[PDB]
């Protein structure tokens, strides 16, 4: 349906064990998750094909998708990464990530539109889920 939205966020989880996973020191994930952990997303989406917006205050990154097709992109910490969107239902994505060079651990993430007008994104390293909730602006 209409992911098109500005979604500000409501809801945080596990973004701080999600950092850990990922391997951010400890400094580092708690100064993280302070005056620069609200972020904006925008969404524009045509069809298939989506374009996302995320930025803190300082930081923006733009993702361009379209469902089915490979793309490159980040990782929530910075390592770039080939993905690939796939529908699992009528009001969500999933998306499966593979790093261009490293290892490191397994990453993913969804995006869902509630029908009570919730956005929801989750990203997952291993087997830790960072739950974000979002409403629109
Ligand atoms: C469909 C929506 C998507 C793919 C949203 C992705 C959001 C991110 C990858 C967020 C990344 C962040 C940073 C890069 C720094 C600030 C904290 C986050 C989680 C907003």
């Amino acid at each position: 349906p209409n992911f098109s939205g500005n979604w500000k966020i409501i809801r945080s989880e596990n973004f701080e064990e999600l950092l850990k996973v990922l391997g951010v020191n400890v400094m580092l994930r708690k100064i993280w998750v302070a005056a620069a952990s609200k972020p904006a997303v925008e969404i524009k989406q045509e069809g298939d094909t989506f374009y996302i917006k995320v930025s803190t205050t300082v930081w923006t990154t733009e993702i361009n998708f379209k469902v089915g097709e490979e793309f490159e992109e980040q990782t929530v910490d910075g390592r770039p990464c080939k993905s690939l969107v796939k529908w699992e239902s009528e009001n969500k994505m999933v998306c499966e990530q593979k790093l261009l060079k490293g290892e490191g651990p397994k990453t993913s993430w969804t995006k869902e539109l509630t029908n009570d007008g919730e956005l929801i994104l989750t990203m997952t390293a291993d087997d830790v889920v960072c739950t974000l909730v979002f409403v629109r602006e």
